[PDB]
């Protein structure tokens, strides 16, 4: 079981159903949790980011992508743009917004979120998906700088986030974490 | 028991009670969802259709008249018409718009929206009950072009059709429930 | 017993809730439910129409007076008065409005809304107490034509009110309730 | 156990959740809740009007600072600061607005609130935290005269306010607890 | 709806999962329990004994067969002849004993025990299934004199059966449901 | 509201439940739960005692006549009556015991239980009644010594009963409480 | 999804943890349950029969190993070991038997029970622990014919896997599901 | 928050009632779960072979005096002496058992019993209470012998042990809490 406490704090600090589907996405992918807890910590993150994300606005506005199985993901993904006419993502989005009409891909990196924006707007190629990045320091970055949700919103993500980080450092776990991304 | 695999799909893609819905809707007529089975995805989904609309709008907005029990739907109907004044319809229909002092018929066809609209407008002589429309490729035709509800709760209901008609497309099920209707 | 049939219909017509709630009500002011099964029908539709009434507006919007014990009753009308100024009812009121600043008499009768807005009108002496009358037929009659909630909100009890009429009718125990009031 | 009835009294008077927050915030700083019961009527008051104060406004207003655990308060209240930039309250306040972007210090007095304001107002040094007092008889203060919530919110913690007070007159436990603060 | 007072009593005196189970048997041997409420009543007093019954001996004493819809039913008898070789029964019957290898035929009779258990025996050609009779007056009679469970199971079947009986009498129904049968 | 701290006490030390049924059994009598508050802890430790005495034994054993209404607990005490074939009692007793087929009355006294038990005998004709007397010091007489449960089970009893005295001694409500039978 | 209707049957047919334990262990081996449909039902079968299995005798008389992850199965697998003495199974077994003091394998096979307790005996060398094998005909297999738990537990085992055979055959998927193991 | 990870273990480890009464428990005697979190563990071990010990026998075999408040444990300690005879122990046990007539003490040691049992036995006065002592390794030692309970359900404890053991070797917390005893 190798025993990692990068594991345990992950399980003790997360949703018991966002530990699970981040364990079904990881072993989906051929990543095990107890030996890659870095990783499990972020899949984790993004996971409850994207989910405060989308309690953000209105009840119908957002349809959740992230957290499904890769086969219903892109089941819903093709319904969303057989209806809409919006074109096919090349890579599974998150979100989609029926407020705005674009798919969003929401980004929480260790790094600065200048960088990390850049590799996201790089690997997609489709311009149209709309791209949000936090960072556990507290920073955020939007395509057109266009933030979609409300302030309060974002600042409940991003208090949140730093939360995750002391925690982490108190336990000497943060260090690890940052130099793992 | 006939062992009909729409039967099993129907009891994996609907809601427990939306089911049970439709089951006691369908002996109530005389029908079997053990042998009608394509009927039988049709009721779970114009009864789910029925439901993510009233839940549009505001809390205390629609009245729901589809699901009930034949009496029971009726003595609502005349509540509602002894209340307002509106003239009683012929027909049951769906939902009452408090907001808009109507009936709505919600319709979910397999062909093209204008032959169905035009078959549910003969149908009915009480032109003053709203008629909706709804199609399994995305498409939507409301009376006098007024769609009742917001776009993103017409386009979540678009969504979900879409999901349930590539569902059964996987199980080679689409192709006979389209030349059923 | 008795085995009196009203009470049977209250009981499978109105939430569990509500029914103990009214014959709390009832006993309290030395009524038996079993015996004076008329009136056990009309304390449930009072309350009923109390709570959907609170229910419409705002969530902080009403405080509700009805359904209470007698002395918590008054406590609460007490603090209502102490903290916002508003002079003391002669009688219990059944909610108070937080957003008008005023009690709030509900009325159910089987007549005319015009006579009985005149016996609850002569009764109280403080003439700022909200008056807000309904009938079984689906006509209401408030203070100043003040109306105090939306139309949906007010048309939902209207209806739910002459539901109650029918089922009654059917079972033909409305001419008996009529004649009681 | 001395079996003092304020005790009694609180526990039925409050929540079960509120008593057991109000029991570990005394215990934390070396208090019986059985021993000292008047202070343990003031915590659970202090935190019942701390839960209702975060329930007005919108769903993501407030941050509850108030009823944590000592470090766990200290974590959220850093994680808020740095990112938005507020400046760090030398003393733990009560919620956060994430609305007007301020920590909010809730008081609840025995005496007028012109005292109990100046001695919270005397004790920070931060003069950005904005302070809202309460009192049992129906007042309240704020900084700036901005008082944040709804009128008919903050009337609703001033009806419940009074409430208490009559509950602990006719235990005759009032005039203990006036003259303890 | 007709309004049936019979119908009202049946609500209020069974459990909303009995009501439930007799009115989908009733309608699936197209049977109105609106129109035959007498033998509306007796499904549901058929079904709660035959529940009460198992409830009897140990927890994985008794299998049931009635209440299951029909195909169900025979799926679940043949399954019990096919792995303890007992005899396929002609008609559906109630009960399996995996103590005593036996179906049971549960009966509830308005007139005497003597008469119902031959027309019983007389119906069933398999003599192996065993038959157990109940009435409302408070007799029993069982094949072979073996009653199968504890006296004090029997005896909580013949309250409950007394008290249905004294509550029809009450709403003066009694004499109406005896001479149904 | 009169502000008894023996009240708040009974609500604090008895079951929610228990407490509600004390309630309406004090009403229907004519008694204020308020006002005679040494009565209302009575009830509720009666109560109590008869329910942990139903839970003792096996799961059918025992018909629970106390804490029901006055007209359904008689129909209960008939339907015992007119299938077993015991006779009548003339009062309402507490529960009855399928498996020694009597009915058992509960006594929980302040005193000797020798005095009670000759009360209780005294009153009741019907010898054939069991009588089971409890005493908050830790004694019980049984009729015949036949002390029906386990040693176990009633040993529970008598402590939970000197847990209540306890507890009333320590706010100094024993005294008046002995004193009030 | 290649949608096979094997799999929306083993959706409907079995508890929905059971199919999520069922998956984990699939998915954990590196086996799809959507392309390996007829292991699946398999998985889901043995699962079922497993958890009956320890539902049969007392409460404390069975630790079940079948259905925890890998590490935890074999963490407890050693406490047991450790704890009784009993020797270290080759591979994972199902239940332990604190009353026998030994290890069950539970086995549900297609063919005859003779040939599969042969291929299950040849493959475990510790003879220590015991093996029972079911067949979905209604025959089992137990170690020196001890069957371990009563005849009415394995009874209903027998039952449901021979309802699970015809629940299958109705759909045609029998054929398959046989000549698969 | 010192970040130690024994305390991340513990919390993943038990459960959250038991280490919510482990966490007051420590507190109640002025000790930080967070800094003492060798003890923490050993609390929340102890609690838990505490309930699953009272688990074991019949329903109303066992009192609990573990994990209650000292007032209220002290209190039921009362109750039993002043209701069966037994003397007063000078230490707070943990069980009493009604079957036998007597108080355990639950002991979990990490060393041999043979020197644990003699520290607890040298600890009371009070012969009369029995003895039950339980290691990590699977070793239990009783006074006279008489271990009370089953040997499955002692097993069951035993088994549990061994667990907990294992899932701290696993992260390297073994070495620690076996030398801090
Ligand atoms: C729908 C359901 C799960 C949803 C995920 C999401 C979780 C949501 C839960 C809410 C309640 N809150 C808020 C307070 C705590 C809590 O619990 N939040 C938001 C914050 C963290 C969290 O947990 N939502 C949104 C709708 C209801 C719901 O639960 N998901 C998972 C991926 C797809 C999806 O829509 N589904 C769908 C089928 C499988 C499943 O599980
Ligand atoms: C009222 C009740 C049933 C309602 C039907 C409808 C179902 C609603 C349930 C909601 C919650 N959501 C949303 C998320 C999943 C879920 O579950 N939605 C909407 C989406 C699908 C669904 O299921 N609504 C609306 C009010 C509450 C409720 O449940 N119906 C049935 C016909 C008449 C009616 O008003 N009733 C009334 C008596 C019998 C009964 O069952
Ligand atoms: C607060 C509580 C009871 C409330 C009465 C009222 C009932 C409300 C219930 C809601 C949910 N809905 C709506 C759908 C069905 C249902 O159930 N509605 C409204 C419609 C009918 C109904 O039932 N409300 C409002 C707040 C939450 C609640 O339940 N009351 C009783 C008198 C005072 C009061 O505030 N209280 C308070 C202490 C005792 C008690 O019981
Ligand atoms: C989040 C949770 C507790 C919250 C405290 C607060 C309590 C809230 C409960 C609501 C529901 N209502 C309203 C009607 C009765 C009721 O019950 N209200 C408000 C009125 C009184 C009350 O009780 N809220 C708000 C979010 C959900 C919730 O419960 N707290 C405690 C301190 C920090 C915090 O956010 N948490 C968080 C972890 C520990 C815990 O317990
Ligand atoms: C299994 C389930 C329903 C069972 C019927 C039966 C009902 C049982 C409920 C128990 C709990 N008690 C007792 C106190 C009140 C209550 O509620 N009793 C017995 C007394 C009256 C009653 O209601 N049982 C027994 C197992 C659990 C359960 O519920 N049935 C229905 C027919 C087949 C069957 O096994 N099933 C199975 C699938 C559909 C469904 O509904
Ligand atoms: C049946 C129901 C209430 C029962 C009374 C009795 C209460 C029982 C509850 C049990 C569970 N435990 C035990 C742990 C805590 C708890 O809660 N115990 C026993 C100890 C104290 C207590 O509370 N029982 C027994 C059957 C199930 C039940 O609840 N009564 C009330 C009078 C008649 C009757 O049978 N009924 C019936 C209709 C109205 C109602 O309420
Ligand atoms: C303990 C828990 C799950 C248990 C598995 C098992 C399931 C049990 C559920 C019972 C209730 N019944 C019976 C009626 C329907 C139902 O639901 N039955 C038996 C029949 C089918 C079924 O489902 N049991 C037994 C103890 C309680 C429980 O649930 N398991 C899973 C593997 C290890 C284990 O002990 N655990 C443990 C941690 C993860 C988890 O989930
Ligand atoms: C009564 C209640 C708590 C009890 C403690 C004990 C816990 C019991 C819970 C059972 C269910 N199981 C078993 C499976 C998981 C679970 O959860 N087990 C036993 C194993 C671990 C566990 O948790 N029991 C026994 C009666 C019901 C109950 O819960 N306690 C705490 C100290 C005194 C006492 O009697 N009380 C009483 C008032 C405060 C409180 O909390
Ligand atoms: C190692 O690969 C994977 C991928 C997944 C899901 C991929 N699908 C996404 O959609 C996805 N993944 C990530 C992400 C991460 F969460 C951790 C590390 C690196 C990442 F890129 N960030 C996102 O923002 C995102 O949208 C799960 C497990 N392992
Ligand atoms: C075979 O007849 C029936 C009718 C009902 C309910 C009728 N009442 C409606 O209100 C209704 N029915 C249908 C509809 C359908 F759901 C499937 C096929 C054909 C239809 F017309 N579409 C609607 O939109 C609608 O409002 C149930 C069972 N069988
Ligand atoms: C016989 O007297 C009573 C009174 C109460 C509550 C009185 N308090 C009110 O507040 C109240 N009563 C009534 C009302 C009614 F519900 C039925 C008949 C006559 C009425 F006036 N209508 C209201 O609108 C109202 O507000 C309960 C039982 N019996
Ligand atoms: C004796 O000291 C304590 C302090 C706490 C929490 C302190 N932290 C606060 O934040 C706090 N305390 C108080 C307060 C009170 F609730 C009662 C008496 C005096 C007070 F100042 N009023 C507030 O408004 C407030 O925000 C708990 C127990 N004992
Ligand atoms: C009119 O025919 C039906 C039959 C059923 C179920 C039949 N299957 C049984 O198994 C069954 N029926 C009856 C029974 C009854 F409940 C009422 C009247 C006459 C009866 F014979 N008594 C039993 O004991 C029994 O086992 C449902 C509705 N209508
Ligand atoms: C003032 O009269 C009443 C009577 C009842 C219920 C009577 N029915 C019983 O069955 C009953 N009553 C009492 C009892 C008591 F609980 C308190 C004081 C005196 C008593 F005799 N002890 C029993 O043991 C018992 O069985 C409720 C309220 N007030
Ligand atoms: C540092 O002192 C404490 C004591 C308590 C409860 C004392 N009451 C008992 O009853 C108790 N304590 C312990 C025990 C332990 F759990 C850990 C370390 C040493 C111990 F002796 N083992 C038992 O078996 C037992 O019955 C809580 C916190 N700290
Ligand atoms: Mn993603
Ligand atoms: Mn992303
Ligand atoms: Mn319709
Ligand atoms: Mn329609
Ligand atoms: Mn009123
Ligand atoms: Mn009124
Ligand atoms: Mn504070
Ligand atoms: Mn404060
Ligand atoms: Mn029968
Ligand atoms: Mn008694
Ligand atoms: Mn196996
Ligand atoms: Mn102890
Ligand atoms: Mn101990």
């Amino acid at each position: 079981p190798r025993g990692s406490h990068m594991e345990d704090f992950v399980r003790q600090c997360f949703n018991p159903m966002i530990v699970e589907l981040a364990e079904k996405a990881m072993k989906e992918y051929g990543e095990d949790p107890k030996i890659e807890t870095n990783k499990f910590a972020a899949i984790c993150t993004h996971l409850e980011v994207c989910f405060m994300y989308s309690d953000g606005g209105s009840k119908h506005r957002f349809e959740i992508i992230e957290g499904r199985d890769r086969i219903m993901a892109w089941t819903v993904v093709n319904s969303i743009c057989n209806t809409t006419g919006v074109e096919k993502p090349k890579f599974l989005p998150d979100l989609y917004d029926y407020k705005e009409n674009r798919f969003i891909e929401i980004g929480v990196t260790r790094r600065e979120v200048h960088i990390y924006y850049l590799e996201k707007a790089n690997k997609i190629k489709s311009e149209k998906t709309h791209i949000h990045i936090f960072s556990f320091t507290g920073e955020e970055m939007a395509t057109k700088a266009d933030y979609t949700l409300d302030e309060e919103s974002r600042a409940r993500i991003k208090t949140r986030l730093f939360t995750i980080r002391q925690e982490m450092a108190s336990r000497s776990l943060w260090d690890s974490f940052r130099q793992s991304e």
